[PDB]
């Protein structure tokens, strides 16, 4: 089973005040339940903030509601966000299960710390990034000339955020794959990757997830800016979420890309050309 924390995406509110995706961490070890998690950002121990943990190994924060019943939440409260003192961007985040009969586990991920005006690019990982859509090596091919192209979109100011559809035990695989792609000496910019729901099981998907993404900004901004996908529900999942059709890329498995709303097809390299039309630098 699972030991890890799919990353994390917090958002500053103009209020000042942040919203959160929900937290999915997981201790593989953990077996026993029959146990208080402590958090460290950016490797200082935050204070007056624990999760605590279902017999199946899910991880939450309890909240009272107003019948003063205890609340399990995957997602923080503004003032425990704000404890975690994050940065702007990536963030190491550890979280560390003290058992009295395991001892001590320790699990670390990534928590992003974004602004309510970041406008995101969304890239799903299989077909998209890889060529085709259990046995696995890391040698899986990538499409021609997209680790310089999305290089470019993030030097322009935008945030790559990549999408996963995998079961949860390819999570940190996916992320190592992602890491280690180079490509005419260009790489494949840092961001969080999420996972659909589907995958998280405990107690329609990825237009879920996207909402949900977007959900966590204001309603009077637009913060999914384009999308990179290989198939027409990849389509319907991003402007369901508030992509413009325009700025919708759909690959196929001859790395041909259709641009959706021009009707357009064009390439990873082709587009890149087109950078300034297609991504312009944000101020
Ligand atoms: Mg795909």
């Amino acid at each position: 089973s699972f030991s890890g924390v799919v990353d994390i995406i917090v958002v500053r509110q103009p209020d000042d005040s942040l919203k959160s995706m929900p937290f999915h961490i997981r201790f593989g070890t953990l077996k026993v339940l029959d146990i208080n998690i402590q958090i460290t950002v950016n490797d200082k121990k935050i204070e007056d903030v624990f999760m605590l943990m279902l017999p199946e190994g899910a991880c939450y924060f309890p909240e009272l509601n107003a019948k003063n019943e205890i609340q399990k939440k995957l997602r923080p409260s503004s003032a425990i966000l704000k404890k975690f003192n994050l940065k702007n961007g990536y963030n190491k985040i550890q979280f560390i299960a003290e058992s009295d009969l395991q001892g001590k586990q320790l699990i670390e991920g990534k928590i992003y710390l974004y602004n309510y005006d970041t406008k995101l690019v969304i890239s799903d990982v299989n077909g998209t990034v890889t060529k085709s859509d259990s046995t696995i090596i890391g040698k899986e091919w990538t499409h021609d000339d997209i680790a310089e192209l999305y290089t470019n979109i993030q030097k322009n100011g935008y945030k790559m955020v990549y999408l996963s559809s995998r079961p949860l035990y390819f999570y940190n695989y996916t992320q190592g794959y992602l890491k280690g792609i180079i490509q005419n000496g260009f790489t494949m910019p840092d961001g969080p990757i999420l996972l659909s729901p589907d995958q998280i099981i405990s107690s329609e998907f990825k237009g879920a997830l996207l909402k949900d993404l977007r959900r966590v900004f204001p309603e009077e901004v637009n913060p999914i800016f384009a999308g990179f996908g290989n198939r027409d529900t990849d389509a319907t999942a991003c402007l369901y979420a508030g992509v413009i059709i325009d700025n919708i890329f759909i690959i196929n498995e001859q790395s041909q890309v259709e641009i959706l709303g021009k009707q357009e097809k064009s390439s990873y390299k082709k587009i890149n050309e087109k950078i300034q039309e297609l991504f312009p630098r944000l101020p």
